[PDB]
């Protein structure tokens, strides 16, 4: 709990921050992630969306695209995912 | 030319402020000027243009805009003016 209410206040101190510096746009990629392709930054933001993200593939099925949730948050095997 | 030197430095330091904040379009109003018009701010921006001034009113024929330099910056009355 301690772990993740200090996640939390860090990121929402990130967004407060990237609001102060009129700044368009921010790009909180963990430090797990890796962004191997160059044209992330370059074609992830012309698709003009709210919150955009990328489909960060991996050597098993988990990623960082969800499809459902189904009563808690659980994750959810949609038929499509 | 004390004076002109002390008013450019202010007006280069407020230049160069206004790109430190990643902001668009910079405003620089003289303390003897007075804008009627509630809406000026709006319409110089719809102008979509680099550098816009509206033409401020006067009891004489003097005004902000000048219809062009002779030489070395004496005013030159072309008719248009």
């Amino acid at each position: 709990d301690s772990r993740y209410e200090h996640v939390m206040k860090l990121r929402q101190a990130a967004l407060k921050s990237a609001r102060d510096m009129w700044a368009d746009y921010i790009l909180f990629v963990d430090a797990d992630n890796l962004i191997l392709n160059p044209d992330t930054l370059s074609l992830l933001i012309a698709e003009n969306k709210t919150v955009v993200a990328p489909m960060l593939d991996s050597r098993a099925a988990y990623s960082n695209f969800w499809c459902g949730m189904t009563s808690q948050g659980y994750y959810k095997r949609t038929p499509a995912y």
